């Protein structure tokens, strides 16, 4: 019986009466301000519109609902029906009777019974409540959609007002259409609402041309009523777009503060050029390795240290299985190998460890290659440097450099001798596959 | 699952009267009622009226008559003095400072206008415009309303927005039609360029087309049927349209100030969700593992929003309370089971001034079986079960503890089956508070041993 | 003879000049709008506004500079002399020149050379780079009149050249004013700037109600770039006055954000309805105590150790004095007990302490009084509460009972007997000053 | 005193050839004008004119002459690949990315017209509208520009708004013509309602009414002399005046940001000094103390905006070239005179990493005789004197160590006479350094001692 939300089957039947929901809001308003009786063909496009909200007014009893009180899915036939009874189920039932029927109850019915279908548009504000929790959406541009909507249905609204008050007037003159169309009935739908249409934009934008205005003073006060909603619209609408340039512009503006830091430090403390260039090239790397590096460091360090090793052990230790320097090693040592290694990102032709100098720390090629040098030989991926000298405490034999953009793992020797100061009898296969390269 | 979980975290992320009776207060909120009246008739008495006439001024005399009595009753009314704090009950201060501030427009604004016209015939209207002088009780009302938590400060700053441009579009109306009205011609006039009889027309075909001009005007749809005649009307016209220019720059700086200040903590929880969410597709992570990671962090933001929340509140605030308030803190976030019946008082605050609160995702598995016994919990919300299924867990219950004090691996592993709160400590942490005054914490070890 | 900047006698002559330059700034585009000659009484006030201006071509021989390379004001008057001949001696000294003499070179100068006047806005531009630093005046306030006036400005300038456009043309008719007027010429010079002035505020404005607007090309040519023009000012001036809002509202934000936190801490741990109060109480009090309590130790918490030692010396050594339990005691032990003390505010009717409870803390009264609770006696300014139970080590004798706003200094006893770790030997005095109140 | 120095801490808050060889920028740079040209052209001869004529055909085919040759030269041009970051020189992969890319669009719009209307004589201005795809150029150059440290952001961005509103403008303007050029009765358009008839007139006349229209119209200024006559006309000024909303809303929001981010450095600083104002103020410091404490609180704020910069500058950056920096600092902000010559390596880093940078105004006194020596320093920048004088005080040059390492009473009080940058040592973490290799402590000492 009852279907969950969120299954898939059911948000294209929610996806599809959305699009029915936008139909309404044109049809509601043009039938209340343009037509007077039901007609061919939008009186049977109404009925099959309604014959499928009537199908939903069934299939919305058998769906269950998210009790944010407890976090479940209440699957209770008894509770969603009772649920729906209470919640507007009798709003959404009126909203489907046809407009014949609800036309011999009185003639005078039509477009005003018309109107109360813009009940649906519950179902548009539910769907951007969805988008602007999803993920795969950007938020502020989500605004903008629903920012784009309410204008241009307030346009369309509007128009469909006016012109009411005009085509109800006792004499065609003294209307805001007719002082300027000798006759606007007997004239076509089409350039009557495109007339209306325009009137509507030209105020709402503030334009304001004046070849149509208000004659009379049922207009003036219709129109001094539309004007201050559009005050309050626009003041809206530009806040909103101030706040998505304010937050989609902030990456430039803090790569900039960032760059203008660094070379004020340089400035200050009259570092060398060389120098100088090559931290300005580290920080510029950086904000081009957003996607990975950046928006890696930036989640991993946030993470509890449990999901976070088996991040590690997914991404890593099929790394860690080609180091012949590990072969046979205790798993669990490994697993701490990779735990405590950091990741880092370097630029082409760049030094990440020279000769002669002390062995603080040593590294592992995940991607990118590099020459020992003078030069000796070249390091592959999945390829280990600088420990040598960390087992033997003397300094490094060869500078190691960059010749593509590369990605190193790192560790540290005074944390690397805690490591072996664990595990203490697998230091031996430590020992002795070190002494096997060294063979 | 974890999105909507992170989309429930979205969510949630003698004689004296005292000024603060409430008998006093709704006749205050009542005032304020007569205000808005008086802010709407003032203008419409100076702009459209030569001399008082049924109903208005009638309803003008009972208006007055309201005010007259706010004039004696606030002799009888305290006030507080920043010096020290206390209501001032004395007769002769209340008195003085009511004399030495506002009493005088007060009085004056009360006068009736059927008693000022026999000073001068032409005072009426003009006199009419010192009634606004009433307009303080409204700012007023404002004041306290945006520094009150019980309201809502979109709405409060949205009133005051309307109020403002409403009130400029009834005065602007009003004036520009006397300019119009006291003119020699009235051809020559802004309205009589297109009604060429307008005095004859109805008071309110006059006020719908001034407040239509006005309303025009400001928001610059400017259709130009009505405008400008003559010289007066032109000068008028730029000093309201130089106002309009910086009321409109207001409206706008207020609405941006605040569409940012209630989306910004939105911001702050969208960055962190969607870096992750960009790492885990970069790296094309399993889905099986992402959303038990974005689960976690967006449990953690939870977690630490409440923590700086705590401290903030906390810190600010002098000894003698934040004592009182640690001190009911740590006396009742413990002592949740029977284990810790008879602890002492240091080795109580020595642990619940050290464990940390977390939560935990529904359907998930808090500690594991035949695991070291790293660390334990107490459970504060929700519900979870030992497990096949032993016994369920409840809150106000612990688990894991057996393995640490007395050290043995985990005898169970624990699920939840609703979101969760817990309180961890490790038994690190652990070691080192049981190092305080060990005896007490052999007497936890007798509390566990059967 | 060289006079300093920030001279008094020198800021007043400066503040005057930027009088005359506002009647340059309004003077200037109406002569060359609508003026032909020099005619009185225009002639000769402009005369004495040069001779002004001429006087001041003098005086800025003789007065020194502020060379910000070295941070010194510089005296030297082949310096000073050389600077200003470098630094726009000529343009001041052209902009002095009577309009008669500059229109014997030509007749036609008159206009044209009157504009060259304008010049003098760069001291507008200097005033309001000095209120922009100056503490005495708010910020954006200042910014706000900046941009009044560039708009003022901006509309008199328009409306002088859209006049002088349409007087220059070879027929009245065929101009945006003749147009509308049957004669402009031979009209008063009043009607004709007010309906100029009109015409560019409802531009500027964009209300447009389209009475005056361009008929030929070289108005529509200037009108382009008016419109132009106004965009961006109109853009800028919704800038910075959002900027002024949302820094001018931020106290209450503040206020707001502070209550919701510690409410939210309450209905978290369901902490007893009276401490609560108490809480949100003492939080009301901080914010209505920003010109004092708050502001006090928002600054002092950052100042160095020896002013801020200097302050504690000024604003309490006095108080100092008033207590008994340390008469005669060494000097830098008081100084040292003014320096550790804290300072506090507390509301009527609080208990700072409790009797029975630990003798953590004492307290001096610096204002407001209290009462020993029932009640035993009452404490007044200048007074101590707490001691002997910090020298005793036993639970505190009384409860203290505020019953105003209260200030107190604070001390912690951990701290107290370090300082009398410190002076032992005056520690004597201490010693003996309590058991002769003890007496 | 005090106010110019917190006035001045305000104001201080093969055949390959490469892609960055500055002939081929300069080309690059070149270029771009002519996309301008194209900007401005082809909406022109959609709009006004009907085939191709002097000069602007013959300036057309010079302009596509100048793309063509740049057609063939992007064989040539060398790209750097984001997965190695090296520069691809292998003719065979630039070729193949050129082709795979932007070749064929490139190729068409640089076919001559007067080849195109071979093919029809109605495609002349449809085939011109193409050329728009070179506008991709100009937004490739404000993508470099805006992060470019060279130039100011503020300039670029108002650059970028400057040309989009314009290039709607024109497009407008031309669009709006050809619905009134094209249409079957002059005297029912837009323009031929105003001019009787506009086709006799001047090409500068009628470009400068849509022009003027355009305007008018975005800024919704909206005089309403020209409008909408027809249902053509109505239909594209529907859609004209929405895009104008979104454009404007964008303008504004653009220069809101702007004016936020300029701004707030200025306003960080402003709170602290207003603070400290209003408490010198409201306790009625004297104003001889007042300026003393202004002028710390401006050289502390100064002091410590350079060390966030220090750290987030360091604390990013990979630990080899993190490494190199750290050293370079500590061997060249140490050894400042002769008192250190021979210091050991670990000495110096224990002391360069601990001592403490701060800023000193004008005309006051760091330290004074016979007090005790709490603490010595280092001169950075700035003079002193020591005090009557005895001599003057260089940069590169120490006070107060003398009574430090040796413990005596200083000897001098020193006075500034220019604004003072001085590293700070206090005797406690003095004597903590000089406890670790004590023996490299006693030479320091012999060093002294005289
Ligand atoms: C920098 C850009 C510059 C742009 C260019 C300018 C060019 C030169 C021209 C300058 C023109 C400037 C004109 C003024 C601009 C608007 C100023 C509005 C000020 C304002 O609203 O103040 C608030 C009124 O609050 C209140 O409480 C008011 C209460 C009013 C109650 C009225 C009740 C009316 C009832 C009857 C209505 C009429 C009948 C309708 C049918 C005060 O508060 P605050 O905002 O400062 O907040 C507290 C701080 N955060
Ligand atoms: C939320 C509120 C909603 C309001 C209500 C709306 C109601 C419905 C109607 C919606 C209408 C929307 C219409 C669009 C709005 C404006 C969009 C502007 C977009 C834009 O400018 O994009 C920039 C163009 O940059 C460029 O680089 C462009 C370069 C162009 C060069 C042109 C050269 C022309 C030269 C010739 C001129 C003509 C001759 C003049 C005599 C891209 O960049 P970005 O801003 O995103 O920046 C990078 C991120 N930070
Ligand atoms: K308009
Ligand atoms: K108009
Ligand atoms: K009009
Ligand atoms: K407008
Ligand atoms: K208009």
């Amino acid at each position: 019986f009852v279907v969950s939300p969120y299954d898939h089957k059911y948000r294209i039947w929610e996806a599809f009466l959305v699009v029915l929901v936008v139909y309404t809001a044109w049809v509601s308003p043009f039938e209340f301000g343009f037509l007077r009786k039901p007609r061919p063909p939008l009186s049977i496009t109404d009925n099959i519109v309604n014959a499928f909200f009537a199908i939903d007014i069934i299939m919305t009893f058998f769906v269950g609902y998210l009790d944010k009180s407890t976090y479940l899915i209440v699957d209770d036939r008894k509770q969603i029906a009772f649920k729906y009874l209470r919640s507007w189920f009798l709003l959404d039932l009126v909203s489907t009777i046809p407009s014949e029927a609800a036309m011999r109850i009185s003639s005078q019915s039509y477009g005003l019974f018309n109107m109360l279908r813009l009940w649906r548009l519950r179902r548009v504000g539910a769907l951007f409540a969805r988008l602007e929790k999803d993920r795969n959406f950007n938020y502020f541009w989500v605004r903008c959609a629903k920012l784009v909507c309410v204008t241009l249905f307030a346009v369309h609204c509007a128009a469909c007002f006016y012109y009411l008050i005009a085509a109800r007037n006792s004499n065609p003159a003294k209307t805001w259409i007719g002082a300027n169309v000798a006759n606007f009935l007997e004239e076509s739908l089409w350039m009557r609402y495109v007339t209306s249409m325009y009137w509507s934009i030209t105020t709402l934008t503030t334009v304001g041309y004046g070849d149509l205005h208000p004659v009379n003073t049922k207009e003036m006060i219709f129109d001094i009523f539309y004007m201050l909603f559009n005050l309050g619209l626009t003041a809206y609408l530009i806040g909103n777009m101030t706040n998505l340039v304010v937050h989609g512009t902030s990456r430039t503006r803090n790569f900039r503060d960032t760059i203008q830091a660094a070379s004020n430090f340089a400035h200050r403390n009259h570092l060398p050029p060389r120098l100088q260039d090559q931290m300005l090239a580290h920080l510029c790397l950086k904000y081009r390795t957003d996607s990975e590096g950046l928006q890696q460091q930036e989640t991993l360090d946030a993470l509890p240290k449990a999901i976070r090793s088996s991040i590690s052990h997914f991404l890593f230790y099929s790394l860690m299985d080609k180091v012949y320097l590990f072969r046979g090693v205790s798993n669990d040592l490994l697993f701490q190998l990779v735990s405590e290694m950091k990741a880092e990102y370097f630029p082409p032709k760049e030094d990440v460890i020279l000769q002669n100098e002390a062995p603080t720390d040593f590294y592992i090629l995940v991607n990118g290659t590099a020459d020992l040098v003078s030069i000796v030989r070249e390091v592959k991926a999945g390829d280990i440097i600088g420990e040598i000298g960390v087992l033997c405490y003397r300094p490094q034999l060869f500078t190691v450099r960059t010749k593509r953009l590369c990605q190193l793992l790192r560790m540290n020797r005074t944390t690397f001798l805690n490591i072996i100061q664990a595990n203490v009898g697998d230091g031996t296969i430590i020992m002795n596959n070190l002494l096997q390269h060294l063979k």
